């Protein structure tokens, strides 16, 4: 692995790693309370044996620049630094991979740069969300204060997530996730468009989501396709992760 830096629109670095490799160009997109470790830790790296592989810091996570402003985590922003990635590289295509918002923000990367050929989203569909107000700022009190790692700690081990997963939400300044929980109210909510016509887009989820409508609703109106692992809850499917990571490989291949 090489390490890399790029410079978001904003002027936000965006720092991440390269591993090298003569397949196709994969970009790698943490979810909210992660940063770029977890691809390696939960297995979904060593599942790609050929891939160019790029996983990013999102602003505000990791080694990336920090942001501490409810505005400057706006979805635009990351998409932003998406997009400052694929510019370092200097491909023409890539193929995009996010977990949680990560996979909503690749989606939203997919639908404004044509040099995106493939879009993964796993477990978050492509449809309008509703976001409460009242809902958001009560979780951003929640996880930005003293207790909020404890909180997310106790939150994700309750529900079953894989130990990196719980164990990645302590290596986020709380402050960050206050201020990307609050970003939310800045555009998070708009459905995702394709791109082009001839884009691949995958949605993946737990086959016992309670809500995979919207799912099917992605299929409909960006004729994506939707894959299922088996888990009772989206938090359970991130145990699937590598699992998932193989099935990449074989469209990649
Ligand atoms: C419940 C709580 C612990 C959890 N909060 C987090 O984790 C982090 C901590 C800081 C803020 N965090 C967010 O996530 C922002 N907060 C939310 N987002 C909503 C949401 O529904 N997201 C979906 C994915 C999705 C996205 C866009 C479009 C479709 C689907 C989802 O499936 N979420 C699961 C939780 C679960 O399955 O119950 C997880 N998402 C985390 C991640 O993205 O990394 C890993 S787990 C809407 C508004 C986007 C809600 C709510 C308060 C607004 N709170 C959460 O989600």
């Amino acid at each position: 692995r090489d390490v890399f830096e790029v410079f978001s629109r904003d002027g936000t670095p965006i720092r991440g790693f390269s591993r090298p490799g003569p397949g196709e160009t994969v970009v790698l997109v943490h979810g909210v309370a992660m940063d770029r470790r977890i691809w390696a830790e939960s297995g979904f790296l060593d599942a790609l044996p050929d891939a160019h592989v790029l996983a990013l810091d999102l602003r505000g996570r990791g080694e990336s620049g920090r942001v501490g402003t409810a505005e400057g985590h706006a979805l635009r922003r990351y998409v932003e630094d998406v997009r400052a990635v694929l510019d370092r590289f200097g491909r023409a295509r890539y193929s995009l991979f996010g977990t949680f918002f990560g996979g909503r923000i690749a989606l939203q990367v997919a639908a404004v740069d044509t040099r995106v050929a493939r879009a993964f989203s796993f477990c978050a569909h492509a449809e309008q969300v509703e976001i409460p107000e009242d809902a958001v700022e009560e979780e951003a009190v929640a996880v930005e204060g003293p207790g909020g790692h404890a909180y997310l700690r106790d939150h994700f081990t309750g529900r079953g997530a894989p130990p990196w997963m719980v164990e990645a939400c302590a290596r986020v300044d709380p402050g960050e996730l206050g201020a990307a929980t609050r970003g939310l109210l800045h555009g998070s909510d708009r459905r995702t468009e394709r791109g082009h016509p001839d884009q691949e887009l995958v949605l993946i989820t737990a086959d016992g989501d309670a809500d995979l409508a919207p799912f099917h609703a992605g299929e409909r109106r960006l004729g994506a396709h939707l894959w299922l692992v088996d888990a009772p809850t989206r938090i359970k499917a991130a145990g699937r992760l590598a699992e998932v990571g193989r099935r990449v490989a074989g469209v990649l291949a």
